[PDB]
């Protein structure tokens, strides 16, 4: 006898919006009913703040960044290495009936027979009699797209929840629109609970409850402004409930059997989900998985509550790029902004379809926000450190305070070690990485592990007093390796005017680098620091780029310059660059259209 | 000097999908630019809810139903009477250069030299120097076929418009597929605007804008489920924008000159389009036309806004028959269902290629719909009455409420007089009508005007209490005229069990009526009300039918029994009997493929 599994997944939502975790959240009788014989997790987190990279993590039990899958949505899907597959593939091979309804959003090439059925209406019903099953289902009721309503809805559509009772995130302006948007999101939670009840009630009528582990969770944090798309805790924290079936209690430690509703405070990550299903199904862990099962025969509640670690990743989201790593350990959250000159408010078309987003930015421009509220739109610190017990909304950066020097240094080392040993493939720009790594990222990883260690050491030079690293950094700017010149230029950008001594070197890179992104970075530096007008050269370079991703990278730089210097760009693209193939081209073209329409006007 | 005309026609689309009419509609900057110096009509309607009969109407300025042209697509095209022709023909004869690109879809036989040129790429560029022109062009971007995408598109192809903000029609279930489909249709509107912009910009660059009336409109309402193919307002309402040329403002009443952007609220019908062009060209109205110009020297905006009448017609769409008439007057909409035992959801192959259609039907069968949403699939009332001001989506049938008795009675009378006086030839079944009327429908009409009054009076006996009409009805059941027996049987079918006293007469019609459709009606009645198996009998009558339309009509009865009682039919056709051939064959394959299974 093997247990069944059900994954009930709502889109984009954090735990604060649920009454189960928050006194001013939405009542959800069906999910609250699950919790009655269930484990309720107070600290479950994805490892990235958007759908495709989070879903990818869930399936694989492994970090996307080490497999060249950190790019939403992908330009190239990546072929999986031999010793790593999806949990649906593993369960299917082991004889489970596996149904998915219907979202996938994988950044890997799908394994053959990945599911018994992945489509609208796919169901455990279609299993063979007595066959154990794994059902996954997505509800889009809470998706970001549901908060793209017109501002006039404030007066035209009433919310069930009362916006006047809303207690806003500290980084948000206290406005009617924001309190309204919040209430709309509370309303969507009431709704999705109803919809999910349909499925839970079928399992009940069919008598499957006590043979089945039922998981409910959000597919990442969100979705009010400053959450989804960022590795702040807002982007990562999700509700998580596991109703523990009576007939398979014996697979778990007595502490975890959920004979009464039980709270778990240990940090659970999305990398842990697949290893957990493997263990419960009696299957061995994948030799390339990063996560660890949180449901084991020998795992006590105390054991589980000691877990306190989560690494988070953010790179590309639609047309918009930035590079941020998050590292939470115990009560501290450490943030590394590798490209601090990119504000978090750097324009993304889809984010700003939410009217609250537009209002926030408008209020920033009008100088009506306090320092905590306006930080989202400004140049970032190279490092941020937060005490989540004292400051759960990450509003007070401790990194520059002398009494936290040791804490900063240690978490700095912890993150560098993690990213170097993984190794984090995203220190190669996507426009170089994915075309090569797509055949087998493990192969790329093995070949270039030390290169990535070098890239990380180069950029982290910007964490040192300029006088101590200037000679080292100068030599890197003159390196033969183009991606080392890239990361040295990025260090130079972090230094700002402190590195102005490098001007002739920077000017030469601007004129003559064989790499177009390296030219663009130098132009960026000179535009930001020395009054150079970048429009003409960047317009040319975008036109010169011989592949979509290189152009897109340069368009992101144009966007940063547009947002900071308030200048327009006129973009034309290089003429040089099957139903499913159509879909890919449409998505890519959308990215460029989004950039072109935006950059056109100040 | 005479004005030019351009007709820019998008296919299958209603007004709610344009920003111009609806806050959640698609932006269409080129169309919207016509409005800048134009008239925007808020209540333009076709007189029928599908391409060929609506196209026919546009061209003739006259009701297809009075000309045996009410069938889509036509089995038999109808020759025009001497005093009625197309606007393209009338204009050509007056010296205009007429071009059509390129969709015709006419239910009449085309006049000789109907167009100066009618083909792909035909253009006003080929006119003689100085020659006034009429250019018609059709875009298929918004055609129904574009919504026949697979349900998997929801995951694979994201829409440009946001489907989450869509405010769905009340008869629709509020599902992801329906909102996604809606968003897809919005996308096609943004696309078709770009396409029409090409022709508008040519007219601009050539300096023809101020000598040319430019009309933009849809060729009937649609095209989400419940619209195209039905005479609810969904099937009929279309956008209509007319850019008024500076140099021919003198032809118009000051109110209509669009010196400022102007909204017109009066009801404009498709029969009105041809008379409008004749007047603007300085030509007389045809003596057989039904419409009246809405652009004129002496017509003020108030006079135009007083118009509030639309008559609408539904008979055959591909393989599916049903007979419905709509009568809109002022704030009221009246619907007469002559064959109320045919649910609107009666199967049609092309309709149900739209995924949203199949989901709707599935949710109906799963009993997951409310009563507003599920009426589409149910037996119809014989009459419906809707207050379009309080209830613009026609969801609350007022017709049985006592306080609306007089309104029902008056509009019933208004409709009856209209259909008798036209006269409406479709009270003759198509299988009999078109073979005979194809030579000249006006002569058929003259010969048989009283016969049609009688048919209308026969079927309308089903509006009375049974006891009050049973004697009269029985007599018609025993009439010597086959089509009176036909309409008497349709009356009996509407009365259902209330008429069971006629059982012997009905069983006799089943055994012995010379008319095979009459037998099939009796078999239909006996199956629905007496549990008598129709399967064998209808298989044999279809096989026995000596002409395609008779077989097709009997197959429709089989479809109604299939959908209502769950009965399968194994269909064989009579051995006795190019676009035409493919189209007819298509009808029968669709019926044969569908009936075979439950
Ligand atoms: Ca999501
Ligand atoms: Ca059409
Ligand atoms: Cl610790
Ligand atoms: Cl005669
Ligand atoms: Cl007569």
């Amino acid at each position: 006898k093997r247990p069944n599994f059900v994954w009930l997944v709502s889109e984009d939502n954090s735990k604060r919006y649920l009454k189960l975790y928050n006194a001013k959240g939405a009542e959800m009788p069906n999910i609250e009913s699950l919790a009655k014989q269930g484990l309720v997790f107070n600290n479950a987190f994805s490892n990235s703040p958007v759908s495709s990279t989070a879903r990818t993590t869930l399936a694989l039990g492994a970090y996307p960044a080490k497999l060249a899958m950190e790019y939403h949505r992908p330009f190239e899907r990546i072929n999986l290495p031999r010793e790593l597959s999806t949990i649906s593939d593993y369960l299917t091979k082991a004889g489970y009936y596996t149904s998915n309804d219907a979202k996938e959003d994988y950044n890997f090439v799908s394994p053959e027979n990945n599911w018994s059925s992945s489509k609208k209406g796919a169901s455990w019903h279609n299993r063979k009699a007595g066959q154990p099953f794994f059902h996954m289902q997505t509800w889009k009721t809470t998706h970001e797209g549901k908060l793209h309503f017109p501002e006039s809805d404030i007066e035209n559509l009433s919310t069930i929840h009362n916006p006047n009772s809303v207690e806003l995130d500290p980084i948000h302006p206290n406005t009617e629109l924001f309190r309204y948007t919040y209430a709309r999101y509370l309303d969507l939670h009431k709704k999705v609970d109803k919809e999910m009840g349909v499925v839970i009630n079928q399992l009940k009528e069919e008598g499957l409850l006590e043979d089945t582990f039922i998981f409910y969770f959000g597919d990442h944090g969100g979705v009010l402004p400053g959450s989804k798309g960022f590795v702040s805790e807002r982007g990562l924290n999700v509700p998580l409930v596991v109703r523990v079936p009576k007939n398979f209690r014996h697979l778990l430690h007595k502490d975890l059997q959920a004979k009464l509703s039980t709270r778990v405070d240990g940090v659970i990550s999305f990398i842990d989900f697949a290893p957990t299903l493997l263990e419960l199904a009696g299957l061995p862990k994948s030799k390339l998985q990063d996560g660890e099962s949180f449901l084991s025969k020998n795992l006590s509640l105390d054991d589980l509550n000691k877990r306190n670690t989560n690494f988070s990743f953010a790179d590309r989201f639609d047309e918009k790029y930035d590079m941020v790593r998050g590292f939470r350990k115990g009560k501290y959250k450490y943030i590394r902004n590798y490209l601090p000159f990119n504000p978090d408010g750097l324009f993304s078309s889809y984010r700003y379809k939410q009217a609250a987003y537009r209002e926030w930015k408008h209020l920033f421009k009008a100088n009506k926000l306090n320092s905590v509220q306006s930080a989202f739109f400004k140049r970032k610190p190279l490092e941020a450190l937060y005490d989540l017990e004292q400051d759960p909304f990450e509003t007070k950066n401790l990194a520059l305070l002398p009494q936290y020097t040791e804490q900063v240094i240690k978490m700095r080392a912890g993150l560098q070690k993690k990213l170097q040993s993984m190794p984090d493939l995203a220190f190669y720009p996507e426009s170089y990485l994915v075309d090569i790594a797509k055949d087998d990222p493990i192969i790329f990883s093995l070949k270039h592990k030390n290169d990535i260690a070098r890239f990380i050491n180069i950029i982290d030079m910007s964490l040192q007093p300029f006088e101590q690293v200037k000679n080292k950094l100068k030599a890197v700017l003159l390196s033969n390796e183009q991606w080392e010149r890239y990361w040295a230029m990025n260090a130079v950008l972090a230094f700002g005017d402190k590195a102005n001594e490098f001007l002739p070197i920077i000017e030469k890179i601007r004129q003559s680098d064989i790499n177009l992104i390296n030219r663009s970075r130098a132009i960026q530096y000179l535009a930001l620091n020395n009054g150079v007008s970048p429009q003409l050269e960047l317009e040319d370079l975008v036109k010169q780029a011989k592949d979509p991703l290189t152009a897109l990278a340069i368009l992101n730089i144009a966007t940063q310059l547009h947002d900071t210097l308030g200048i327009a760009f006129n973009i034309e693209l290089n003429k040089l660059w099957t139903s499913m193939e159509s879909f890919h081209k449409r998505t890519v073209d959308g990215w460029f259209k989004a950039r072109m329409d935006y950059l056109k006007n100040i």
